[PDB]
DNA sequence: GGGGGAAGGATTCG
DNA sequence: TTTTGAATCCTTCCCCC
């Protein structure tokens, strides 16, 4: 199996560039202007101008501003940049059938029926970044590779404007020599609890009890991990269809009455049917997020799809049954349908 | 014992 | 004034064979 796969870089605020190109060379900070006050809100993501001063994805607009009080600040213009993706992604189509769209960036392409080897690949590679750069502007990181996280892993270390391969040589060297934490999938929470074993990179997972790291990390990550440390991980490029869709948005002031948080779940949910687009969701759950940034959520399933009648009707039992069973005040409010049909 | 699914906190990645 | 927001992942609880 041979996996190509293409991470757009620093991706919003490129659309962003190439929207209005007498931004090039100027750092450019994408945002998420919350509402509640002058600038509240975090930073999406900004190009490599601005990142280098330390601004960069999760910091607050306003600490952004401090260290950068020149660099443009632009909202984020998510529809945009999804629509533009689409063109990107549709020319990758036309490098393979099989292809795993990942996320509005990220994109696998099982290429084991195009090429014969690396060689072959990195030259379609080239092909893939170049013919993108003409027909949308945009540059990208290609990783190659054995199986999609490897390649995933392949991009890291070349992004930006990057292209690397890692042979199955290097793949014995990085499931000994990579850190684990750099491994796709294993979040803050779980590198912690493996550094807590003494586990540093893939291979250490090989010589530990397996119900102890079980219990530790999760059956699930336990083997997905032991699966790559003895190079035996491959998993199909599959098309992924989205299994939820929701919004929750942030209310102008923290409460618990009823009527005042009302609105925002409605309006949540009308943005959230538009999204839907004729898929029929059969659950649906209310998300709150209190005071001191803790999430609570109740949802309910239906033995039919629900209608944005019923889902303003149980929502509103389902937040209620919040309030009753927590007494913190909600911050943001939202709601969650999945189960389609 | 375990299928199978419903719920809700947990974790990941932005 | 904080720390936006979207979606899956993991785990437990529960009914019934
Ligand atoms: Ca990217
Ligand atoms: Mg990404
Ligand atoms: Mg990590
Ligand atoms: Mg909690
Ligand atoms: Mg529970």
């Amino acid at each position: 199996m041979i996996v190509l796969f293409v991470d757009f870089d620093y991706f919003y605020a490129q659309v962003e560039e190439v929207l209005n190109p007498s931004l090039k060379g100027k750092p450019v900070v994408v945002c998420v202007f919350s509402g509640r006050f002058e600038d509240s809100g975090a930073v999406a993501t900004a190009n490599y101008e601005a990142r280098k001063f330390g601004v960069k994805a999760g910091i607050p607009i306003v600490e952004a501003k401090k260290i950068l009080p020149n660099a443009v600040y632009l909202p984020m213009r998510k529809e945009v940049y999804q629509q533009v993706s689409s063109r990107i992604m549709n020319l990758l189509r036309e490098y393979s059938e099989k292809i795993e769209i990942a996320s509005i960036d990220e994109a696998y392409l099982d290429i084991s029926d195009k090429v014969r080897d690396y060689r072959e690949a990195y030259n379609l590679g080239l092909e893939i970044k170049n013919k993108i750069l003409e027909k949308e502007k945009i540059t990208v990181t290609v990783g190659i590779s054995k199986n999609k996280v490897f390649a995933k892993i392949a991009a890291d270390m070349a992004k930006p404007n990057g292209i690397k391969v890692i042979d199955d040589e290097e793949v014995k060297r990085l499931i000994r020599e990579l850190d684990i934490a750099d491994v796709p999938g294993i979040g803050n929470i779980t590198a912690e609890k493996l550094k807590k074993l003494g586990i540093n990179k893939l291979v250490d997972t090989l010589s530990i009890e397996f119900d102890k790291l079980k219990g530790m990390i999760g059956e699930a990550k336990a083997k997905y991990l032991i699966s790559l440390a003895r190079d035996e991980y491959n998993e199909p490029i599959r098309t992924r269809v989205r299994k939820s869709i929701g919004r929750i948005v942030t209310m102008k002031r923290n409460s618990r009455n009823l009527e005042e948080i009302k609105p925002y779940l409605f309006r949540a949910i009308e943005e959230s049917y538009y999204k839907l687009d004729k898929r029929i969701p059969k659950a649906i759950h209310v998300v709150a997020v209190t005071e001191d940034l803790d999430i609570v959520s109740r949802g309910r399933t239906f033995p039919h799809g629900i209608s944005k009648e019923t889902a303003y009707s149980e929502s509103v039992k389902l937040l209620q049954k919040i309030l009753e069973e927590d007494e913190r005040k909600i911050r943001r409010i939202g709601v969650r349908f999945s189960k389609f049909i």
